[PDB]
RNA sequence: AUUAAACA
C-alpha cells in the first residue's frame, strides 16, 4: 500500500490518490472563463476529463485547483458541489465541454509562488501538468496550503 | 481573516 507524507492517516492507492478527497488541476488560458466562474460559481468541464471527474465525485470530495497556464500563478481553488450537467453550460463553453458543475469557491487570488510553480511543473511524472489531470493527494494538499499561506500573508488574515 | 476539507 502507500502512505501520505502530509497526513499518514490518509489511505492512498498505488497512484498516491485518496478516495476520500480528490484534486484536479484546471490550467487557465481564458480570462473570460475564469472570471465568469469566479462570478457565478459554475465551471465548464472538458469532455476529455469529465468521466474521471464524475467517477471521482461518486464517493469523494472533489476539488479544482486553478492555475494560470502561461505563468503558473495560482488563481484559487473550489469544491465541486453538484453533478455534471449537460444542460447547465455557461455561455463561454463550446463543444469541447461536457457540461457545467456548480462549485463553491474556497480561495480566489492571482499570485505567484515558486513552490506552486515547481509542483505544477513536475506534476505529470516529472513533466508539466496537463489540463484537467488528477493529481496526488499530497500535491493537492500542499497546493491548498500554499494558496492559503500566500493569501494569509496578504490580508494578513 | 478569502481562518481548505477530510482523517482523528
Amino acid at each position: 500500500e502507500r502512505i501520505s507524507m502530509i497526513n499518514p492517516r490518509v489511505v492512498l492507492d498505488e497512484n498516491g490518490i485518496s478516495h476520500r478527497s480528490r484534486y484536479f488541476i484546471m490550467l487557465c488560458d481564458n480570462e473570460t472563463a475564469i472570471a465568469h466562474a469566479k462570478k457565478t460559481s459554475i465551471w465548464a468541464v472538458k469532455k476529455d476529463s469529465s468521466k474521471r471527474i464524475s467517477d471521482a465525485y461518486k464517493k469523494a470530495s472533489v476539488y479544482f485547483i486553478f492555475v494560470a497556464q502561461q505563468t503558473y500563478n495560482a488563481l484559487g481553488y473550489a469544491q465541486v458541489v453538484s453533478d455534471l450537467n449537460s444542460t447547465e453550460l455557461p455561455f463561454w463553453s463550446d463543444s469541447s465541454h461536457a457540461g457545467g458543475v456548480r462549485i463553491k469557491w474556497i480561495k480566489t487570488c492571482n499570485l505567484f509562488s515558486a513552490e506552486i510553480s515547481e509542483i505544477v511543473s513536475h506534476m505529470d511524472h516529472g513533466s508539466e501538468a496537463r489540463d484537467g489531470m488528477e493529481m496526488m493527494y499530497d500535491e493537492g494538499s500542499r497546493l491548498c496550503t500554499l494558496i492559503n499561506y500566500a493569501i494569509m500573508k496578504r490580508i494578513g488574515r
